[PDB]
């Protein structure tokens, strides 16, 4: 007779999860045609190489791959909290051949597909570096396509949120269904090499100085962060002493991520369109923060290109009102088998913890498993170069020059460390 809230059972709280895609590439050209030089514009004049209904590794995403990876999502019976979506929707073809309205128009096709979809699922994208016109020169003041975001993506943020994506591309927001928890949304193409627009900037859009304040406020709040953005922090896996961002902003945006590890309990990064994983450490090498890159939908590679990636979408798991990352299951899309019976069967890839016995993402946890990568004939790190490609193709190897710039990556994420790692295991 005192109307208290009802005391839940003492059962186990599930975990929560969420989804995470990224990278769909939408090419609205594609059509299976006689002269395969005409499959497909993102092949920009090259042949298909075996083209079917879901795609072709010569193309970009057909809208029926992104329909039907959305669909496996709708009927995975995964119950999710939000999705995060780090960005880059329309294709790959010459500058000449869209313009801002092209892009918008992809983007708005990806935004409604996905609202239509889930129509009760909050959404945290990101901007990625082909979601503007010309690619890549993503601008420091507002801009048609920021508005454009910040309208098309309305249903998902508040005021706030709406006001700095317009002005810079990037926002925070507190996640709806998850008390304590707030996603930060960066705009990490303004510290993409080929942007001239940010050439010679300290703080392009004063986004560093948005974010310092925006942690030092989560900090203050008790509040635990997830920063999702569309190009990671961090070296190319597969290239030498390559900063996946100017080595400046890739240097400050560290330092920023290391003093206030304590709040992020996770990032999650798209563009590279593979499999990686990556830990924050110390100079001294303590682990501070996990990383986690997320292969994309699109198939796509360029004819000079060996590998590629089959399509993924990822679902991670945490602890409910912590938000401590517990597990991390990605699913793909057998490309050839599916074109070839001409039906998907999105499936599971792996489970993070089973796939490399490893209790949960902490960063101490992962540290020790990349730890076991750098032994001699891993096969731990034989299993992630596997999955690096999302299973593409099982024959791949990786050579020792190819396994110590993978490895070097994967834990050395700043100049100094990395320029380390180089020096010890070249
Ligand atoms: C996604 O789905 C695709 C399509 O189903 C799978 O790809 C097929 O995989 C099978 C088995 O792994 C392949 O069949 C095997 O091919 C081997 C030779 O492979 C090389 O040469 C072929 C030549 O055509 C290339 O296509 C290929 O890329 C390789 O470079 C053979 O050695 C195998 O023969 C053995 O099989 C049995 C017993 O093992 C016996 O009958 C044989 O005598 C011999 O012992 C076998 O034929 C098949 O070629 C692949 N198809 C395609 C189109 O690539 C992927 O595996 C799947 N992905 C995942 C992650 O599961
Ligand atoms: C795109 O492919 C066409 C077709 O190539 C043929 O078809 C494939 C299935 C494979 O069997 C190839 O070895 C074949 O040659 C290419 O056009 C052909 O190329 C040569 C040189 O001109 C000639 O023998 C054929 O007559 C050409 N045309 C046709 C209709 O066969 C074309 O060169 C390829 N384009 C690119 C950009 O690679
Ligand atoms: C980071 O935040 C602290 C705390 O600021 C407060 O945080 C919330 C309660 C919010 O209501 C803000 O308005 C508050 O100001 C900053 O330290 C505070 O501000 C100055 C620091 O010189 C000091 O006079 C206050 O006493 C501090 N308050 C407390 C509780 O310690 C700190 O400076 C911020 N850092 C940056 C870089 O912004
Ligand atoms: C997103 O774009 C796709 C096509 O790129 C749309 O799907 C097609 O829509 C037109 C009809 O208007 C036709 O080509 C087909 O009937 C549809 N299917 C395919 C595979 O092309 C889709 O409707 C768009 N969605 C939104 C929300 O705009
Ligand atoms: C640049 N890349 C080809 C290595 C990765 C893909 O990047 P993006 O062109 O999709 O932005
Ligand atoms: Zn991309
Ligand atoms: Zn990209």
């Amino acid at each position: 007779h005192k109307l208290v809230p009802l005391a839940p059972a003492d059962r186990a709280p599930a975990v929560g999860q969420f989804w995470h895609v990224t990278d769909l590439h939408l090419d609205p050209t594609y059509h299976i045609t006689d002269d395969r030089t005409k499959v497909c514009a993102s092949s920009k004049g090259a042949n298909a190489s075996n083209p079917g209904p879901f795609g072709d590794v010569l193309c970009d995403s057909p809208y029926q791959l992104i329909l039907s990876a959305f669909d496996f999502i709708k009927n995975s019976g995964q119950e999710a909290s939000f999705m995060i979506w780090t960005g880059d929707s329309p294709p790959h073809v010459p500058v000449p051949e869209l313009s801002t309205g092209t892009v918008i128009k992809v983007i708005t096709n990806m935004t409604m597909t996905v609202q239509n979809l889930f129509p009760n699922l909050q959404v945290f994208p990101a901007l990625g570096n082909h979601d503007y016109w010309p690619q890549d020169q993503l601008p420091i003041v507002t801009s048609k396509v920021y508005s454009a975001v910040a309208d098309l993506w309305k249903p998902w943020l508040g005021e706030e949120a709406i006001s700095t994506l317009k002005k810079g591309g990037f926002y925070s927001q507190k996640v709806a269904s998850n008390p304590g928890l707030r996603i930060i949304s960066l705009n990490t193409n303004l510290y993409y090499g080929p942007n001239i627009m940010t050439l010679n900037k300290t703080d392009p859009a004063n986004q560093f100085e948005w974010l310092e304040n925006t942690l030092n406020s989560s900090l203050w709040n008790k509040e635990k962060v997830y920063i999702i953005a569309h190009v990671p922090v961090g070296y190319l896996p597969y290239a030498t002493d390559t900063p996946a961002i100017r080595q400046y902003y890739n240097e400050k945006l560290l330092d920023i991520f290391r003093r206030y590890s304590s709040v992020i309990a996770g990032q999650f990064y798209g563009h590279t369109h593979r499999d990686s994983l990556m830990v924050l450490s110390d100079k001294n090498g303590n682990p501070l923060n996990s990383v986690f890159v997320a292969p994309a939908v699109t198939p796509v590679k360029g004819v000079l290109q060996k590998e590629t990636n089959n399509p993924g979408v990822r679902l991670f798991q945490y602890k409910p009102g912590d938000y401590t990352l517990l597990d991390m299951v990605q699913y793909y899309l057998n490309l050839t088998e599916a074109n070839l019976k001409g039906e998907s069967n999105w499936t599971l890839e792996y489970v993070l913890t089973q796939a490399y016995s490893v209790a949960d993402l902490q960063p101490k946890s992962l540290y020790a498993l990349v730890q076991q990568f750098a032994t001699k004939d891993s096969k731990q790190f034989l299993k992630y170069y596997h999955y690096y490609f999302v299973s593409y193709d099982s024959s791949a190897t990786c050579d020792q020059h190819c396994k110590t710039l993978q490895v070097c990556a994967i834990m050395n994420l700043d100049s100094m460390s990395y320029d380390d790692c180089l020096k010890q295991h070249l």
